[PDB]
């Protein structure tokens, strides 16, 4: 049940996930996850980082949902549910600008 999630933000926009993520007091990694803003059926992962080309900054990622049940942001690397697919990232970065570390406050 993703809205018992804390690191499910719901419906926010583009925007306010970027408002909340961009504070000095976050570390690379920190995230949320909220619907699509526009398509239907998929979330968005919204991760922090950090460098001194950008300094803080902030990425987003489809989370697709497939109706015959696996959860990813690659096909090739699917999940049962989305919070085994958190889990997942939270230990790999993978493609990722970081590995999850820390839900956004």
């Amino acid at each position: 049940s993703i809205q018992a999630e804390e690191w499910y933000f719901g419906k926010i926009t583009r925007r306010e996930s970027e408002r909340l993520l961009l504070n000095a007091e976050n570390p690379r990694g920190t995230f949320l996850v909220r619907e699509s803003e526009t398509t239907k059926g998929a979330y968005c992962l919204s991760v922090s980082d950090f460098d001194n080309a950008k300094g803080l900054n902030v990425k987003h990622y489809k989370i697709r949902k497939l109706d015959s049940g696996g959860f990813y942001i690659t096909s090739r690397t699917q999940f049962n549910s989305l919070q085994q697919l958190v889990a997942y990232y939270s230990k790999h970065a993978d493609g990722l600008c970081h590995r999850l570390t820390t839900v956004c406050p």
